């Protein structure tokens, strides 16, 4: 911290350490995220990161290669989703603004989508928001960079919930479509105040699915039963109905939910689709309530 002054560790993330500290030139607040090593590859991927610049996604201010030491300086946000959905537990977030957020959420992943950069890792913990309404996405691009680890540097289980069947059952070819499924779980949390598939392992995970969208099979997913870690005697379960799934959300977000939890990721909802959904018809950007 020679360019820097930690105004406190935040917080142990995913690949290191999280620090808010003051710029010393500038006296700008930043998020500092320290990248563990346990890679010149790493670097120019991460770098290029620089450029991929949108008001919904939490920029990246530098790339600090220096010591032999990594570190990350984003733009700082005071709070993130999963605390602000914590928060707001008795009452629910109000429609209005899960709309915002999905529609900002959206606009985001459309543009890394149109310059052919994943996230892959997508949670409320990365999902950052501001005082004046915005929401951004935090993290993009690193995954092809450093991995999704099994445990964090500190021992936290990085969390499968949000994650698409596609890469549980073994698939190693990413596209687009995971980072649509994730936001769709996190769009259904946020309406029913519970995570949509809570599982605390990978066939935990994946029967979670089965037993809510039915176990997939080659009529709605051509191609499954070939997939690396498909197996036959996976149980046969029914499909449930979403008005069972996300009450009391209206018959346009049940109808986008379905299109961004279909099974085969090529019939998923893209990004820019999704924009033109008739959900949207009637989307506003509301102040949220905030506690610092």
């Amino acid at each position: 911290m020679e360019n820097f002054q930690k105004v406190e560790k935040i917080g142990e993330g995913t690949y290191g350490v999280v620090y808010k500290a003051r710029n010393k030139l500038t006296g700008e607040v930043v998020a500092l995220k320290k990248i563990r090593l346990d890679p010149s590859t790493a670097i120019r991927e991460i770098s290029l990161l620089k450029e991929l610049n949108h008001p919904n996604i939490v920029k990246l201010l530098d790339v600090i290669h220096t010591e032999n030491k990594l570190y990350l300086v984003f733009e700082f946000l005071h709070q993130d989703l999963k605390k602000f959905m914590d928060a707001s537990a008795l009452t629910g977030i109000p429609l209005p603004l899960i709309k915002s957020y999905l529609f900002q959420l959206l606009q985001g992943l459309a543009f890394c989508h149109s310059h052919r950069v994943l996230h892959r890792d997508l949670k409320p913990q990365n999902l950052l928001i501001n005082t004046e309404g915005a929401i951004k996405l935090a993290d993009f691009g690193l995954a092809r960079a450093f991995g999704v680890p099994v445990r964090t540097y500190t021992h936290e289980v990085v969390t499968l919930w949000y994650r698409a069947p596609e890469i549980l059952l073994g698939c190693k070819y990413y596209s687009t479509a995971v980072d649509i499924w994730s936001l769709g779980c996190i769009f259904a949390e946020m309406v029913t105040r519970r995570a949509l598939f809570p599982g605390d392992s990978e066939i935990d995970q994946l029967f979670r699915i089965f037993r809510t969208l039915g176990t997939p099979d080659e009529v709605v997913w051509p191609g499954v039963t070939s997939m690396p870690d498909y197996k036959p005697s996976f149980p046969k379960w029914a499909r449930q109905d979403f008005s069972k799934v996300v009450p009391p959300l209206d018959e346009d977000g049940r109808s986008l939910l379905s299109q961004m939890l279909h099974y085969d990721p090529n019939k998923r909802i893209s990004a820019k689709a999704a924009l033109a959904h008739p959900f949207f018809q009637d989307v506003t950007k509301p102040v949220p309530h905030l506690r610092l």
